[PDB]
């Protein structure tokens, strides 16, 4: 069921060239750059989607993060699946783990002023996280259930929101260069 959203935020640091390519490819080469988020996906998230990548290219230099990205309203939630970064591992507060899709992921919790809302303002955001414990292999077929990473969170109650917005596979970065190409789907 294929992607029909695109990502592509920059707070406007450095350089961010995206590709916004055929079906649920995108790429981007990035230089000296703040805060951005590029990624492709679903306009309206969902709970029990699985979503499918392929990373060909996964070459940051300094913070990246390859993700899944995405938000829900009542009440606001961002959510990120972190498969791999590059120098800086994202944590926050420590809940548990899940396993998932052939990995361990820690559960952590983080409230972060001043972040990037949705559409790209900003707003206080509370922030759950996955986060991979070792950096996932690319360039294969990857899979994230994120119906694993759901029940967990709310196992742990960390609960969703009930109206969903946007489901991306994303590259993050901030105060770094890199390169990434990635297929969703
Ligand atoms: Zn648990
Ligand atoms: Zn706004």
């Amino acid at each position: 069921a294929s992607t029909d959203y695109w990502q592509n935020w920059t707070d406007g640091g450095g350089i961010v060239n995206a590709v916004n390519g055929s079906g649920g490819n995108y790429s981007v080469n990035w230089s000296n750059t703040g805060n951005f988020v590029v990624g492709k996906g679903w306009t309206t998230g969902s709970p029990f989607r699985t979503i499918n990548y392929n990373a060909g290219v996964w070459a940051p230099n300094g913070n990246g993060y390859l993700t899944l990205y995405g938000w829900t309203r009542s009440p606001l939630i961002q959510y990120y699946v972190v498969d791999s970064w590059g120098t800086y591992r994202p944590t926050g507060t420590y809940k548990g783990t899940v396993k998932s899709d052939g990995g361990t992921y820690d559960i952590y919790t983080t409230t972060r002023y001043n972040a990037p809302s949705i559409d790209g303002d900003r707003t206080t955001a509370t922030q759950y996280w996955s986060v991979r414990q070792s950096k996932r292999p690319t360039g294969s077929n990857a899979t994230i259930t994120f119906t694993n990473h759901v029940n967990a969170w709310k196992s742990h109650g960390m609960n969703l929101g009930s109206n969903w917005a946007y489901q991306v596979m994303a590259t993050e970065g901030y105060q770094s260069s890199g390169s990434s190409n990635v297929t969703v789907w």
